[PDB]
C-alpha cells in the first residue's frame, strides 16, 4: 500500500486534452490518490498505489501519444 | 455487412481528434474508414464491429460522447 509517483510526458493541446486524461485516471480513485497534469510542461504525475504498466495502459488506450514514462 | 455510426463527441483541438483517430486506427481494417469532424464535433465511423465495441473504444479517450447512432 505503498503510493507510487510516476510522471509521463504526454503531448496535450488543449483543456480538454489535459481533462480527457485527468477524467480517464480519476475514475481510478481511491486507488488513484492525486493526478497533476501541466500543459506547459507537457507532464501528466500520478500518484497511486496502482503498476506502473497499468497505469501506462490506460493513458495510452486514451489515444494521446505519450513520449515517456518513469518512476520518481 | 459494414454498419456506419455516428457519435457527437465534445473535442475541441487537433490533439482531440487526433487521439480518437488513433484508438480507432488500431482496429483497421475491421474498421475501414473514420472521417472526423472538429466543426461539426462529430466522428463517422464505418465497420464490421459492434456498436457499443466502438463506443467504448471512444470512451476510453476521456472525450464526452453526447449521442451516438447508426446510420
Ligand atoms: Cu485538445
Amino acid at each position: 500500500a505503498e503510493i507510487k509517483h510516476y510522471q509521463f510526458n504526454v503531448v496535450m493541446t488543449c483543456s480538454g486534452c489535459s481533462g480527457a486524461v485527468n477524467k480517464v485516471l480519476t475514475k481510478l480513485e481511491p486507488d488513484v490518490s492525486k493526478i497533476d497534469i501541466s500543459l506547459e510542461k507537457q507532464l501528466v504525475d500520478v500518484y497511486t498505489t496502482l503498476p506502473y504498466d497499468f497505469i501506462l495502459e490506460k493513458i495510452k488506450k486514451t489515444g494521446k501519444e505519450v513520449r515517456s514514462g518513469k518512476q520518481l
